[PDB]
């Protein structure tokens, strides 16, 4: 059963085992004494928990369990942060997609499955709160991106798949932040409406749980929170950042029905103004760590901000031979050489570490 408030209040965010190995590991490579005490210091920063594939289910077990085992010992309530990314045909509007599933190749069941591993986890551990934020690129393509075949070939699945993953995580309790773009994406005031309808109508589809938290915006991108002047790759949108954005989408999604709250991903929202199209999101060169994760916020509709990407794991591989070579990966104003998507980017990582914004503390 649901309790009121803000899901976060009062919680611990556990942190993520898997980050702290890679950070240890990069740490390891730094040289220079000061730099890498600030790049240990992230590990001590709460990040989302990727699912992107299910053969990764079973750590969610582990993480749990290891959840459990801190609040036993400590008393201190622990929330752990996971991200449910594995629709079929995943990316309909992507150069590329590194999703394991295929509706022509029995995808759709296959994703049930998969969110049914990932609940069976999850009963095996009542004690600890769980936030999940649902299929990034997902729903987002709907409003915008229906001009493209396959986004057309995946909307019935993507609605049925977010569907079924808000109903089997409610049930267990879960809060969970559908994700819905960014301010670039469905910030533009033709998208709004478009955006409020469809959101709302997953809510409603979804059975309206109030375990169904909200949105969350800016997941993987860069776009800052509020900036004092406009970044100029945002010119013609009004809504040229994250609060302009759910500032002005949030009363629509109250009028269609919802009222819904919002995370909002700056893991790597440090530096501004480092794109030469809104569209870039492939290992933006220069970005750096962002704000810090917290409750204050600077809307009542604003939970938290959170990491949602872990910084440092890259966004694809710059290699043009590569099977899943996405050429947003290869723009001027990509990191290159860059490894296979969520493998670790060095190079990347230093850069966030010395461009973080507020900086880091050794």
């Amino acid at each position: 059963v649901p309790s009121t408030g803000n899901p976060f209040e009062g919680y611990d965010i556990y942190l993520s085992p898997y980050y702290a190995e890679e950070v240890e590991a990069a740490a390891a490579m730094i040289d220079d004494p000061v730099l890498k005490a600030k790049a240990l210091k992230v590990k001590e920063i709460p990040t989302f928990i990727w699912f992107d594939v299910v053969r990764k289910t079973p750590d969610l077990g582990r993480y749990l369990a290891d959840a459990t085992a801190i609040q036993q010992r400590t008393g201190r309530k622990q929330l752990v942060q996971i991200v449910v990314y594995d629709l079929p045909d995943r990316d309909c509007a992507a150069a590329a997609s590194n999703g394991e599933f295929s509706l022509a190749d029995g995808g759709m069941e296959k994703y049930k499955d998969y969110v049914d591993r990932l609940a069976s986890e999850i009963r095996k551990y009542p004690d600890v709160r769980i936030v999940a934020v649902i299929e990034p690129d997902s729903l987002a393509n709907m409003v915008t991106n229906m001009n493209v075949a396959k986004c057309r070939g995946a909307e019935a699945a993507y609605k049925e798949g977010v569907i079924y993953a808000l109903r089997q995580l409610s049930a267990l309790g879960v809060y969970s932040y559908v994700d819905a773009g960014h301010a670039g994406w469905l910030g533009w005031n033709a998208n709004l409406a478009p955006s409020a309808r469809l959101f709302a109508q997953i809510y409603k589809d979804a059975g309206r749980s109030a375990f169904i938290r909200g949105l969350a915006t800016n997941v993987s991108n860069y776009n800052a929170l509020s900036a004092t002047t406009r970044d100029p790759v945002t010119q013609g949108n009004d809504n040229y950042d994250e609060l302009r954005f759910i500032n002005a989408l949030a009363p629509l999604l109250r009028n269609e029905g919802w009222d819904a709250k919002f995370i909002v991903d700056q893991g790597r929202s440090g530096v501004q103004n480092i794109r030469q199209e809104w569209g870039n999101w492939c290992n933006v060169y220069g970005a750096g760590f962002g704000m810090r994760p917290t409750l204050n916020t600077p809307s009542s509709a604003i939970d938290a901000i959170v990491w949602i990407k872990p910084g440092g794991e890259a966004d694809g591989t710059s290699d043009t031979s590569a099977p899943r070579y996405d050429t947003h990966c290869g723009k001027s104003d990509s990191h290159k050489p860059a490894p296979e998507a969520g493998t670790w980017f060095q190079e990347y990582f230093v850069n966030l570490v010395k461009n973080a914004n507020p900086p880091l503390a050794a």
